[PDB]
């Protein structure tokens, strides 16, 4: 997962 990518959180930004």
């Amino acid at each position: 997962p990518f959180l930004f």
